[PDB]
């Protein structure tokens, strides 16, 4: 009944991605997988993931293309993730495009809205508020707010009124203590580079677990 | 020193790919790969293609993420293709972390302002022009943009005072007639499905390449 944790695992290498999962999944509840990983091992390796772990993989791949190229990137993505993170920023018809994908195959949907580094000021967070409207009005699974800005975090999630991943945890300087009153159970926080980079990621996933404890 | 014609191979099979490669290799100029492809056979495809063709490979990633992974997924990308591209949306950070990557490799960085299908109106056309500026600014190589609105073409262009390749054209309603005007010799009109779904792509890429005589 506590705020979930979700494995931000962007390593560069097959080996030390499953090494990685194998030492933290008693402690992680989903992995997510982007490009780093995948152009670097191929999709081959999200089932390989979820055989080893036995937990939700979701595929960061930040959707934003025409809803016709949408749509190809999805179903090819959605063989293989539990679930796919897509852009609201290029349009409704766009993430519909993925949403029509997913809908079928009983998968996730989670749309990003405002982003958690700095550039993200520039053109995601004057519509954010209306990117997060548009999650609701399409009903998707959850969305993306970052965990670098809490008054964001909290503006954005109560606009949507749906769960969120939240990522800026750690290397990009957020901290869970400025968060954790914002989550609940249907929400996840996203660690990457801390755990990742760690000499014992079994530990710090575990830190981070107990760190979620509210 | 007539506009030139960028294949975009959005088709998911290998051996389909290469085929419609050899075919229509002496009226392409450049060849653009995206994740559709790419997902379906490895970034492999693209040392395949540039040495099937001998043209300029673009891998159209649409990359969309923070800075850190924005790094990561130039570093891959640009150790095959020649060129990337890049959303101005996600911020100016996001954009000069591609272009850091890209200058040491000596590669291009394409960035997308406005987009050409519907769902563009909603959100990246109210700042497209600040997309144009900033592309400018940032000294990129090139811009994406729309051939389906030829007036906001023409703007976006004369905003950035850089080369386009402009997508559109063919299966989402764009006409040549259009933006012909509008183009010169540095310039790249995409054409995909209007080729590579026809029967006798060979034919439909000298079609089209005969239509950009201006
Ligand atoms: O606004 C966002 C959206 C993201 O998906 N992400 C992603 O979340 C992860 C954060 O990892 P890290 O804890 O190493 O900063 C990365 O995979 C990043 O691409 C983010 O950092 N900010
Ligand atoms: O605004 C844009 C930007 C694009 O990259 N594209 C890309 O250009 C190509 C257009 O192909 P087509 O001719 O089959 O519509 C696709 O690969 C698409 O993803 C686009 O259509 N509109």
């Amino acid at each position: 009944h506590m705020p979930k944790l979700m494995l931000a695992l962007d390593v560069l290498d097959r080996d030390r991605a499953l090494k990685i999962v194998e030492d933290v999944k008693d402690y992680v509840d989903a992995i997510k997988v982007g490009y780093p990983l995948v152009l670097s091992t191929g999709t081959e390796i999200i089932k390989e993931i979820k055989k080893l772990c036995n937990k939700e993989v979701i595929a960061d791949f930040k959707v934003a293309d025409i809803p016709a190229t949408n749509e190809k990137i999805a179903k090819i993505t959605l063989k293989y993730a539990d679930g796919i993170i897509v852009h609201g920023f290029v349009g409704e018809d766009s993430v519909k495009a993925v949403q029509d994908v997913a809908k079928k195959l009983n998968k996730k949907v989670i749309m990003v809205t405002e982003m958690s580094h700095p550039g993200a000021v520039q053109f995601l967070q004057p519509i954010a508020d209306k990117l997060s409207e548009m999650a609701k009005k399409l009903k998707v699974d959850a969305i993306v707010a970052p965990s670098t800005r809490p008054e964001r975090l909290k503006e954005i999630k109560e606009i949507a009124e749906l769960p969120v991943i939240t990522p800026g945890v750690g290397a990009q300087g957020g901290k869970i203590e400025d968060i954790l009153n914002i989550l609940d159970e249907n929400d996840y926080v996203i660690v990457g580079r801390a755990i990742y980079q760690s000499q014992n990621p079994k530990e710090e996933a575990k830190k981070y677990k107990e760190m979620l404890n509210k």
